[PDB]
């Protein structure tokens, strides 16, 4: 058979269950992680988004 | 004296050096950073980016 599925980005270690969209420098990325590292990342960026301002 | 001083975002307390451009979950952000920070936020986003996927 052909299994198709949606793998975590980060650790690789079972199924995604979201993506979750970044940027850095001007460039914009997504990455399927699961709901454990999305929280894990948000966390990662969370002072920095604080202390930051909102731009188009 | 009207003084006008360029502050580092995150710590306060450094001369900020460069703007980042960052973003999460849709929204976009710009921040002043010291060197040090900038390179600290960059870091902090290496993991991700390095998993990620571009658009």
């Amino acid at each position: 058979k052909v299994t198709v599925t949606l793998v975590d980005d980060f650790d690789g270690s079972g199924a995604a269950d979201e993506t979750v969209e970044f940027g850095l420098d001007g460039v914009t990325y997504e990455i399927d992680l699961s709901t454990k590292n999305a929280t894990k990342l948000r966390g990662d960026l969370k002072q920095w988004v604080a202390a930051g301002r909102r731009v188009g």
